[PDB]
RNA sequence: UCGGACU
C-alpha cells in the first residue's frame, strides 16, 4: 500500500529494499521472555535489525510451539555472533530466568543431512566434548531426517560463549567435509 | 580416521 507516483526518474534509481539471501538461524526464546524483547514500544526487536546489521523477523503464534517464538536472523556471522549473544545476555538481564537459572536457547543451524552424522562428531563425540568442557550440547536429528535439498537442523543448547565457539567449529568441520567431498574421491573407494 | 549418538 504504497502509491508512491515515482514521477521523479533520476538516472541513479536507489533501491531502498535489501534481499536477505544471507545466513539465516533460526533460534528461539521462551514466550515470556518475547515479551521482553518486542515489548519495548514493539520496535526494539526491529532496532536489532539495523543494530546487529541482519533482517531480523519474529514469529507469531503461527507454529504449534507456539510456547516459544522463532527468531530469524537473516545475515552474516556478524549478525549472527551479535544478535544471538545480545537476545541470550538480554534473557539473563530481564532477570527472567537469569540470576536463578542459566539461560538455555536452542540456536538453529543448516547442516547438510550428508553430513549430520559428521558435525556430531565420531559417534556424538562433540556433544561430549563441547557438553563438558565448553558447556555445550549439540544434539542432531534422529538419523538424520532431511528436506529434499539435503538439509538437516542441528541444535546447540548452552551459553553465549558456548553455541558461538560450537557453532563455529560445526561449520568449521561441516564445510571442510564438503570440500574433501568435492575435491577428493566424492565418497567412494575406489581408489 | 567419514557414521549416529545424546536427548
Amino acid at each position: 500500500g504504497a502509491m508512491g507516483p515515482s514521477s521523479v526518474s533520476g538516472a541513479a534509481p536507489f533501491s531502498s529494499f535489501m534481499p536477505p539471501e544471507q545466513e539465516t538461524v533460526h533460534v528461539f526464546i521462551p514466550a515470556q521472555a518475547v515479551g521482553a524483547i518486542i515489548g519495548d514500544d514493539g520496535q526494539h526487536i526491529k532496532q536489532l535489525s539495523r543494530f546487529a546489521s541482519a533482517s531480523i523477523k519474529i514469529a507469531p503464534p503461527e507454529t504449534p510451539d507456539s510456547k516459544v517464538r522463532m527468531v530469524v536472523i537473516t545475515g552474516p556471522p556478524e549478525a549472527q555472533f551479535k544478535a544471538q549473544g545480545r537476545i541470550y545476555g538480554k534473557l539473563k538481564e530481564e532477570n527472567f530466568f537469569g540470576p536463578k537459572e542459566e539461560v538455555k536457547l536452542e540456536t538453529h543451524i543448516r547442516v547438510p543431512a550428508s553430513a549430520a552424522g559428521r558435525v556430531i562428531g565420531k559417534g556424538g563425540k562433540t556433544v561430549n566434548e563441547l557438553q563438558n568442557l565448553t558447556a555445550a550440547e549439540v544434539v542432531v536429528p534422529r538419523d538424520q531426517t532431511p528436506d529434499e535439498n539435503e538439509q538437516v537442523i542441528v541444535k546447540i543448547i548452552g551459553h553465549f560463549y558456548a553455541s558461538q565457539m560450537a557453532q563455529r567449529k560445526i561449520r568449521d568441520i561441516l564445510a571442510q567435509v564438503k570440500q574433501q567431498h568435492q575435491k577428493g574421491q566424492s565418497g567412494q573407494l575406489q581408489a
